[PDB]
């Protein structure tokens, strides 16, 4: 219950790698979600105003998620801007009609990115990710969108563990109790796109970490554990098939 | 020859990663200057018509050089696609109008980054970079933006030693004499935003290669071995400040507390 003792941890994290880095500002994106919610709260006991929220709609955003963005700001005194991306969409959408909603969320999410790092560099800043360990084991986030960040606090807590972290912050009700979505499309939750609530798919991720953090992942040694079958067939699949995203572009050798 | 067991070494290199990684397929952008012309050559022999470019010329991009990156296409059979992402820097243009060169710059090489990507996953292939050695070192690209791929077949190879090969890769000649540039905004140039050629550059950084690797640079050493001093304090400077550009983001680690009998 030593949550006190997390928080001053991730605290003097960010607080020591934004400094050795030459930097005293940050900015991130606030969706209106729980880990975003987290991370811009840690960042304030931090950086005070000096840290700044960027909440960036698109056309398929839901609204009650800025406004509840917007709340939050106002209850812990988060500097914020809000800028939407949706003229941007909009021509994707244009372009590319037929296009799958991933193709269209992954352009979002990149453009997320190019905004938070063009505020970066206009207000000398570094922007902080919010990707939580079980979407960075599941590959559950876009390459070069939400996963590209220049410092993570929350990178290694799995998704029950920044639900559990959130409490102790007193994060908003109205976002404890909200479903984790990307928000990448009208109806998104992550429990659909996964087919598994984060109270299943937690468990058997801190197992696979802890057996199997640098070597390959035995389905056998998780059946012995009482995971199911196809549970185990189904998350093993998205990591080996996701784990690039946690690694550096293969370059060949010098010759 | 050296060279032609270099093209083996690349080719074979391209082969093997994007064949361990389940795929046949390549995508990459075509710009019209050295680096991905060399690319583009070199997944044209690998993969041939599974090799893709990718074009996307922005309200700045030069013409000229959308028409050298055509002409390569067609002496190299090269199956290309034409996407301008003017559209979307115009808006970012309105947006902000007082924005830098560099922030603008920065803003449209990301653009091509989610082309990019967007293609590949529709295409069911992987983007292939084009950033050199020199580049990497220096920092002098948009982190998430060019320097953004699966598999880069030049990021070992100084810009001076990529031209050399693009010699023996048969690159046409417009594209092996044009000098380097971001063509990010108009007269661009690596040589005016570096302050020197990389005829001058890459042998300090070979250098800088071989002396310093376990322990940071040495100005003191570089001043003894005969080069100016400010050449050295630029390149050694953005050498330091980009390094972060070759790495992955810092997370924090799992909190393991310090118990009350330890
Ligand atoms: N083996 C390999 N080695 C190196 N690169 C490889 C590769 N395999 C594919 N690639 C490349 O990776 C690309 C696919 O990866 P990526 O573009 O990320 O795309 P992808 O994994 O296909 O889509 C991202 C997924 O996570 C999502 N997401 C996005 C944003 C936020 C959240 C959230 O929960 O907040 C969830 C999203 O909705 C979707 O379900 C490919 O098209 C290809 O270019
Ligand atoms: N220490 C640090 N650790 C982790 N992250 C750090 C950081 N310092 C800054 N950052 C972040 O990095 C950002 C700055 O890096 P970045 O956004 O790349 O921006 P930046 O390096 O400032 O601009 C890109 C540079 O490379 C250029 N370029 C761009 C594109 C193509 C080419 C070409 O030759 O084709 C050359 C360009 O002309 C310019 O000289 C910051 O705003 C910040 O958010
Ligand atoms: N509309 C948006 N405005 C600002 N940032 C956004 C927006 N959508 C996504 N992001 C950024 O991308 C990340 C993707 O959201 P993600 O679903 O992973 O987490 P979250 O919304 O903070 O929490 P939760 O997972 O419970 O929904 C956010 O954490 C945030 O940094
Ligand atoms: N208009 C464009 N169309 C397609 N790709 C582009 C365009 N502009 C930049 N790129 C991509 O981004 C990279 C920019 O890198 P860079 O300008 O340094 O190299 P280059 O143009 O290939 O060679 P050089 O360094 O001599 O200019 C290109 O290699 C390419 O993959
Ligand atoms: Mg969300
Ligand atoms: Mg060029």
């Amino acid at each position: 219950k030593d949550y006190q003792k997390l928080i001053v941890y991730l605290c003097d994290f960010l607080e020591k790698e934004v400094q050795k880095r030459g930097f005293k500002k940050v900015v991130y994106g606030l969706s209106g979600g729980l880990d975003s919610a987290v991370v811009g709260v840690l960042c304030q006991k931090v950086f005070k105003e000096n840290a700044h929220a960027l909440l960036m709609p698109s056309s398929v955003s839901m609204p009650e998620n800025k406004t509840d963005a917007l709340n939050l700001c106002e209850k812990f005194s988060i500097p914020y801007t809000e800028y939407s991306i949706a003229p941007y969409d909009a021509i994707f959408s244009s372009h590319f009609k037929d296009a799958s909603l991933t193709r269209k969320g992954n352009f979002c999410a990149r453009l997320r990115m190019a905004f938070l790092y063009d505020y970066s560099l206009k207000s000398d800043s570094l922007v902080i990710g919010t990707s939580n360990k079980s979407e960075r084991m599941l590959g559950y986030g876009t390459l070069f969108g939400d996963l590209a960040c220049a410092i993570n606090p929350i990178g290694e807590l799995f998704k029950t563990e920044v639900y559990e972290l959130a409490r102790r912050l007193n994060i908003p009700k109205k976002i404890l109790n909200k479903p984790p979505s990307a928000d990448l499309f009208v109806g998104q939750s992550d429990e659909k796109d996964l087919g598994y609530p984060y109270s299943v798919i937690d468990p058997l991720l801190k197992d696979i970490e802890a057996l199997f953090q640098t070597k390959p992942i035995d389905t056998e040694t998780l059946a012995q554990l009482g995971y199911d079958e196809i549970l185990v067939k189904n998350i093993t699949s998205r990591i080996q098939k996701n784990a690039f995203k946690l690694e550096l572009p293969a370059i060949a050798k010098r010759f």
